[PDB]
């Protein structure tokens, strides 16, 4: 019975069996969250570059860092950056599956400062949702926003 659960705390302190960093095509260690995840698994971020629309698994120990570069909307058009951010949690997915774990520590993609600064929660997740639903593993969604929790929690339970 695979399950999606929100959760609003630091994504570094998941208790899955893997994680995805919201990551830059660079491969690049970042400020604000990413300081978090590169603080944590420093050495995932090894060769972790990889193109928008794209997912990269690099291992800390055994510990899989799925690297996944949804698109930055200030930079894409709304119709072109939607087929990437869907192509980039597709990615996710067939990691997840190929990782064979039973459960992975998600954001919600291009919803930081890659969204252009406009509200992508429904978008961003419905696309999570849509690669995922395919997926046995448990996911747990990662937020800091008070209502952002709640906003998820509800789309959650409105599928059940
Ligand atoms: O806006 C976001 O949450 C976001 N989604 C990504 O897919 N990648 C990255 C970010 C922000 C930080 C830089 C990399």
């Amino acid at each position: 019975a695979p399950s999606y659960r929100v959760k609003r705390m630091d994504i570094a302190k998941n208790d899955e069996e893997c994680v995805v960093n919201a990551a830059n095509p660079r491969g690049l260690p970042g400020d604000g969250v990413c300081k978090a995840v590169y603080k944590k698994w420093p050495e995932s971020f090894k060769n972790s570059a990889t193109p928008v629309g794209t997912a990269k698994t690099v291992m800390c120990g055994t510990y899989p860092v799925i690297h996944a570069v949804g698109p930055n909307f200030s930079n894409y058009s709304e119709s072109e950056g939607d087929r990437e951010l869907a192509a980039a949690y597709r990615e996710v997915a067939k990691e997840v599956t190929r990782l064979g774990v039973n459960s992975v520590a998600i954001p919600l993609l291009s919803t930081g400062v890659y969204s252009g600064g406009k509200d992508r929660l429904t978008q961003s997740l419905n696309h999570l949702f849509t690669a995922m639903d395919s997926t046995d593993a448990d996911v747990v969604i990662y937020c800091r926003d008070k209502e952002w929790e709640k906003k998820i929690s509800e789309a959650i339970q409105m599928r059940t």
